[PDB]
């Protein structure tokens, strides 16, 4: 009864410690996150598949083309400037310019690819007959999932976020552009997970041998793909990985601990060296 | 001789601690690398001199036309769409598709540099007269080393795992790419250490001033160079930085045995109070 | 009074194992920063601003047309190839390459954008008229900052010294890239923190409505701006974390201090199973 009784008592105490670490990490980490600016860790975790992206075209005057979904090969084309073989999930949505205020902007949110294992790839044409500017792009933008964007209950302003966050480019005219996006989280200190993409362009020229009398035209490609499993994930250091701050606390509740009992043995040994002297 | 004894009593129960932290430690490792997905840290670890890589283009039609090696600058080129000055470490070898096993595609296996500090750089030319397609591309993917490849058993195999692998890209025609090739290395939980590639690329303009009989052709050009001596290692967080786990755990017995003295001490403290009662 | 004098001999035992700890850590740390090529880790720090970085220029025969700066959009162009609306704060300086030292490059260095969050941005144009040469590009690389360039003492030596940082690339003739420069920084073990920079490009093509009689120059476009707030730091593992290298030397010391008192107790333990026995 006496064993089973101490066993039971190293469990309370045990729980008991394990709280006031916890209490002391969390302090530690209540303290941290009112902090500006603080030192973040990188992590990764590679999926298996991915959360559908959504890819914000902004075509403006250009016309959507053909819209197909493929894996790890393009095949050729049937005929350059003419549009057919469209089924994508699109939706087009157009809104204010959070910067500035006074321009509308014509948003295409195109599904992206999500089979990474498989090299899926997403594969976009569009056309513009005739332009007045000194250079031919079209603006887009990659935020974390297209489903979020689907079912938000505020879309304008879901928008408007994303425009803030730093994942904006461009594709050239009369190239094929091969982005392979990486996908990066940063969890800020308030608790939302801002999301950012990085990209790793393939340029390609496109060679024309329609007649010249289409040649006035110009034809826009894009092709999307995610370029490995491996997301990025940014976190505050502390928070990233509390089992190092758990146990940097346990050793210093141990230090404490074994501090004490050397206090107790010199206090001992000197009131006993005083009682031998006088 | 007590004192002596005593040294070596505290040396056999260091070995012993230091024993069952090892034993909990590897039990931890092989339980963590039973499940999949797990969160991995990034290492960085800076490298004098890089192991030549390989580096497989695609021609197709298309004739490889000049192989140099350079360091931090190209000299002009003595006479545009004309062979000659070809020395690499070329093998030539051609099997199946992994993912469509109907097609047979051609590998010029080219090294790279190695000499990231000289800033060594290698400079290939291509040609190609006729050409049906839409794009004009050469399709090139990077593996880790070039000797692994020379010397493997199965030569298919290595190259079907290499496409395996996410480090292919394109460079177009007519148009001078610098690809700046980045190493990163990830360990699996199995034991093989994949290793994908990253690039920044820098297109630059061809201007061709041949004859207008001539023009048909078109000139490809690439440039190979290693953008930094670092090199990325991706890991299991338990098992790329052990010594974080191995102090949890210290600090966890260290704990323990504490908690140990505390009902040691609470015990008889109880039995003293309840004996002072009654 | 001996409860106080036990508090205060407790800060001073804990005082004197934070100065052992201290003194252990920093033998560590000497001895590491000795050997060559150690294991880095990668950590983030978001910035509100950014400090102002150096494009240096190499435009060679070209001369620059226009430099501005702009938040997050480009208006159009009033008229190609012609200079005016010039205000940057740009210095010019030429020395001998320290690779090649028979050939001496110019160098035009312009301030770059500070103020990421506002998505400020550089626009600059150069022109060309006659040009003998197969590819059409400016050299340019970054540096950490151009306040550092500005008020240096030697200036020649800081620029060899960025020439030999990994962060040189080229743009094209005829094209606009969008350059997203994110910053690394790298901390040697000597002490030093050395800087390279990551891109992003965005190749745009330019279309040219001007006369046939003009088409013979080339114009140069480029646009410099920060990707994301975040800098990325390299630093040696130990180092960049001490707080790990402090908790596992006071779980061991903990551990030593354990075994003393179980040998303690162990021979107490023998001794007197001796004397029972014999
Ligand atoms: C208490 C035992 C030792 C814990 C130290 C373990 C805590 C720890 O690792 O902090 C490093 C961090 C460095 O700041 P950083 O710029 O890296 O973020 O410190 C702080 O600035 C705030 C600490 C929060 C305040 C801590 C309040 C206890
Ligand atoms: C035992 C003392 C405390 C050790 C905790 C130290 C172990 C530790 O750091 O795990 C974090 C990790 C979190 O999972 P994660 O998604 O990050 O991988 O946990 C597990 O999921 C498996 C643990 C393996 C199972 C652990 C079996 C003991
Ligand atoms: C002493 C208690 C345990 C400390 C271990 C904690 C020290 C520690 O974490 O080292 C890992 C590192 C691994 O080398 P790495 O290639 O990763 O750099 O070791 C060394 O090579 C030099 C150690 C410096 C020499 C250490 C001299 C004490
Ligand atoms: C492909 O397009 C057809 C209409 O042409 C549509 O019915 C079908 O659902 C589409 N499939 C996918 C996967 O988009
Ligand atoms: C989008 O733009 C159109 C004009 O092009 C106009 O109907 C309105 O601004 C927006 N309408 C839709 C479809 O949201
Ligand atoms: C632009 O309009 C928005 C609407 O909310 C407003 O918040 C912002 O201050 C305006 N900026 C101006 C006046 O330029
Ligand atoms: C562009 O030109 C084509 C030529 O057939 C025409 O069919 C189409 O209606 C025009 N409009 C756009 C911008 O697509
Ligand atoms: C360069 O080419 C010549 C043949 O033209 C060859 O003998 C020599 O080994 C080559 N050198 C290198 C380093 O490739
Ligand atoms: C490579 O392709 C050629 C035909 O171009 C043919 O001999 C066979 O498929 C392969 N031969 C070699 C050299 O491996
Ligand atoms: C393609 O051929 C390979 C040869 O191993 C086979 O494993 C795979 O199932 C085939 N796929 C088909 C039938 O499309
Ligand atoms: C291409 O054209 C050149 C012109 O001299 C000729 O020498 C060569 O044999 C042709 N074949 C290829 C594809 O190199
Ligand atoms: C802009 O240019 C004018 C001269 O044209 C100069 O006085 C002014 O300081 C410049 N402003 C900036 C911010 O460069
Ligand atoms: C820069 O080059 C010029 C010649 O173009 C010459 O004056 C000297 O080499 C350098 N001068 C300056 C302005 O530093
Ligand atoms: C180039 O000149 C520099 C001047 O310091 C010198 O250090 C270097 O050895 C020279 N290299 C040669 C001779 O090619
Ligand atoms: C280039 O041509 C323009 C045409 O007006 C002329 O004004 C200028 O002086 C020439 N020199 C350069 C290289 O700018």
């Amino acid at each position: 009864l006496k064993n089973v009784f101490s066993v039971l008592l190293i469990f309370i105490y045990l729980l008991l410690m394990a709280v006031a670490v916890f209490l002391v990490y969390r302090t530690i980490t209540d303290f941290r996150e009112k902090l500006k600016h603080p030192v973040m860790s990188v992590s990764y975790k590679e999926v298996d598949r991915y959360d559908a992206p959504g890819i914000a075209l902004y075509p403006g005057q250009a016309q959507l083309l053909s819209c197909k979904h493929h894996y790890e090969v393009i095949p050729p084309l049937t005929s350059p400037g003419q549009p057919g073989d469209m089924n994508c999930t699109t939706q087009r949505i157009n809104y204010t310019d959070p910067f500035s205020n006074q321009t509308v902007k014509s948003a295409l949110i195109v599904q992206g690819p999500r089979e990474v294992k498989k090299r899926e790839l997403v594969f976009l044409q569009f056309r513009l007959n005739k332009s007045s500017e000194d250079f031919s792009a079209i603006d887009y933008l990659l935020f974390s999932s297209f489903q979020e964007f689907l079912q938000s209950p505020n879309r304008v302003g879901f928008m408007q976020a994303c425009e803030s966050a730093y994942s904006s480019w461009k594709f050239s005219g009369g190239f094929r552009t091969w982005v392979k996006m990486s996908l990066v989280k940063t969890k800020e200190e308030d608790g939302r997970e801002a999301v950012e993409f990085r990209q790793e362009t393939s340029v390609v020229n496109y060679i024309d041998q329609r007649p010249a009398a289409k040649k006035s035209a110009q034809l826009f490609f894009v092709v999307f793909e995610w370029k490995d499993p491996f997301i990025q994930k940014v976190q505050d250091i502390v928070t990233a990985n509390p089992w190092n701050t758990i146990a940097l606390l346990c050793g210093a509740f141990l230090a404490l601990f074994k501090a004490a009992e050397f206090a107790k043995l010199s206090i001992k040994w000197m009131i006993k060296i005083r009682k031998r002297y006088l």
